[PDB]
């Protein structure tokens, strides 16, 4: 069974709504995945950021392995004995009052949408169904008919009929621009990226996050921070906000909170805003399940455990110091913070962001473009320097084989 | 950790988005959940139809636990060697071209309009953002801004802001109705439940589904056909539509997907429909990822090798007939399909449906309301004639009993 005959296999069975870098893995660890003919590369994506800890980490496979055997799903009109103890540790983790479980991203989104309305309407006195949410532009959170509502990406957009009412959409990285939109007085809430991850992790100027806070406070519109890709650890803190010690009003959380090894996503915030959704108004039939509260338990013990905020942060600096050396000829831009960063590529006649990715998967190292002429390098957080460094010898050789 | 612990935690850290039957469970196995106490139940909710395959099941364990240790996450910006065996399994198992993964069911719902807009605009040519998608009164599929936007229970959708444009509302099991909405030529789609879950166990009369086939294809629009409770066997059949040999333009399949153990769903379509989305257009980061599709093939195994669909309509015939039996004027209807059952309490105020499942679990069995007026009955489609007979000499004694 070929890597062509697995691409063949998708064109005719599979949906057309992906156009992968032609690879075709069949076994992942750590830091490292295999194809069908047993080559070996460096994940420099991690699924998204969704395997900080790894592929394959022992810890969350025990903790899969060990609850599948017990019970896995009885939906949320009855109690389990594991969600309430993944609850009080996420709580007390990121210290807020509550968390609502969901599944995937998205799904977060789409409560924190709901939940900034709800608490519009019956907190703040918006009158019904003029609430605002407010958007950067280049934001990302997904692709349900409301996510799409927000992007500026036509891509994304483009012939998927009428769109969300209430979304306004802000440049990202401008302050002046959100006091302009706050002094709506139906805004309820302003969602973001503390780094904008699928735009090509684009890092707002210093002191931007304290600015969102203290406008966001000054207007009292809900902040929602949607950190389903810039934490657990991937920007070297516990939240990509905390290099502000910013404290946002909704917490955002997804994908790398099992390790890859679940759909787990949560929404965090205080008694005041989560207590405005009552019991029969929100919910998810696998929103949490016994079977992904264990993994998320186990995947926040391994960041915990093995210091990955620190490592990543440790091994950023290398990283971008590194490809800072790259002639400014052929890379225009390097960025990032903790292991989320981005080159962008002097594109010409002669190459593009897929052409490079394609040589780097020849030379071992698995990365995806963002949109041309960016590059992400986003590997999991458990890389050791000396594995990094082989990295970066890697991406060196390739970028200026060109 | 007793029972009213596990009550306090999660009422103390989780949102309240759920008020479940107050029961705490630990250890599921086929038909039977465990409490913490220890004590033993009947499943009659299957976790809103996911476990028709029963607890745990170990044929769908195992391909857990078998896949877990390889691969569980690549994301679709590369290949693995599952997602493709999988796609042409299902494929050609309900006789589409192609499948379209994703995870939770009303991504699912969300993946069809947008197939259904994206076919109306690009295919049948309505003038961009005209495109409306009718539903049945009724209906559920999920909580997002969009699926609650197309709702008419106020408890979902009153309080989340302005809803999605290009949606409208028919009464259900009404073919008049049907007719008269798709005098507009800017329709692209009708989505229905062949037998709606959430809103009762509402059974349409025999023939609607044939009418629903014929009007839809008479003025050129999408027959959805949201399976994602009624389909895999819960019904009596592979599909609920079977019942009427009808094939609807998209099935939406969920839940029972992986016997409970993933969150896996999937659109299905041929090309025509499928096609309209090009790469970049469509995603989910965990959407189609291997350890979902290894138990998705095991979890659609089962119910072929055990012939579920055939002892789901054999029992439940035998289970809505016992149902029958009991006072005209206590239990004023029965109605259902296969193991998908609902009986209509005589609510007075001495009691209530919620009532009624507190004694059911108080005599070792666990089912919801729906309604007030309403209860389920909806145990795993493993469930054996002599254990199906005490089942409904609990209900029978509970009942009774008031
Ligand atoms: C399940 C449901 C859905 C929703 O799928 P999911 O997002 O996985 O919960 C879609 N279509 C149908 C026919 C269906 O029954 C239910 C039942 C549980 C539920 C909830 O707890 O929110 C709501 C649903 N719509
Ligand atoms: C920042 C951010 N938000 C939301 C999402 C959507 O997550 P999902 O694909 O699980 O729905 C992604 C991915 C993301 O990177
Ligand atoms: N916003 C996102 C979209 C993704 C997708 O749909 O594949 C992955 C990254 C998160």
């Amino acid at each position: 069974p070929t890597s062509d005959d697995i691409f063949e296999r998708e064109y005719k069975y599979g949906a057309h709504n992906y156009h992968p870098l032609p690879v075709a893995l069949e076994r992942g660890k750590g830091i490292y995945l295999w194809d069908v003919e047993g080559r070996k590369y460096f994940d420099f994506l991690s699924s998204y950021s969704a395997v900080n800890q790894g592929h394959c980490h022992p810890k969350i496979v025990n903790a899969l392995k060990s609850q599948v055997d017990k019970l896995t799903l009885t939906s949320r009109a009855f109690y389990n004995n594991v969600l309430g103890e993944y609850e009080e540790y996420i709580t007390k983790l990121f210290n807020y009052h509550k968390v609502l479980p969901m599944n995937t991203g998205v799904e977060a989104g789409e409560t924190a949408c709901k939940l900034a309305r709800k608490w519009g309407y019956t907190v703040k006195g918006i009158q019904k169904y003029k609430a605002k949410i407010v958007f950067a532009a280049g934001n990302f959170w997904g692709r349900t008919l409301s996510a799409i509502s927000s992007s500026t990406d036509p891509t994304s957009y483009d012939g998927f009929g009428p769109f969300m009412p209430g979304f306004d959409i802000i440049p990202y990285n401008d302050l002046p621009a959100l006091e302009r939109a706050l002094q709506d007085p139906n805004v309820a809430a302003f969602m973001v990226e503390p780094i904008q991850g699928e735009a090509g992790v684009v890092v707002p100027d210093p002191g931007y996050l304290m600015g969102v806070r203290e406008l966001c406070t000054r207007h009292q519109v809900l902040f929602i921070a949607d950190e389903i890709q810039t934490g657990l650890a991937r920007t070297g803190r516990w939240l990509a906000v905390d290099y502000e010690n910013v404290r946002p009003d909704i917490v955002l959380l997804g994908k790398a909170l099992s390790g890859g090894l679940y759909p787990v996503s949560a929404v965090l915030c205080d008694d005041d805003i989560m207590l405005t959704i009552k019991p029969g108004e929100h919910g998810s039939t696998y929103g949490g399940n016994p079977l992904g509260c264990r993994v998320a338990i186990a995947a926040l013990e391994v960041l915990e455990e093995e210091n990955l905020a620190e490592n990543a942060d440790k091994l950023g600096i290398i990283l971008r110091n590194e490809l800072m050396k790259l002639p400014s000829d052929v890379v225009t831009a390097v960025r990032g913070k903790g292991l989320l960063n981005a080159i962008v590529i002097k594109e010409t006649k002669d190459w593009d962001a897929w052409k490079v990715c394609l040589r780097l998967r020849d030379n071992g190292l698995l990365a995806k473009p963002t949109h041309g002429d960016i590059i992400r390098f986003a590997p999991p957080l458990v890389i050791k320097e000396d594995e990094l460094r082989e990295s970066i010898e890697i991406i060196n050789k390739t970028i200026l084989s060109f």
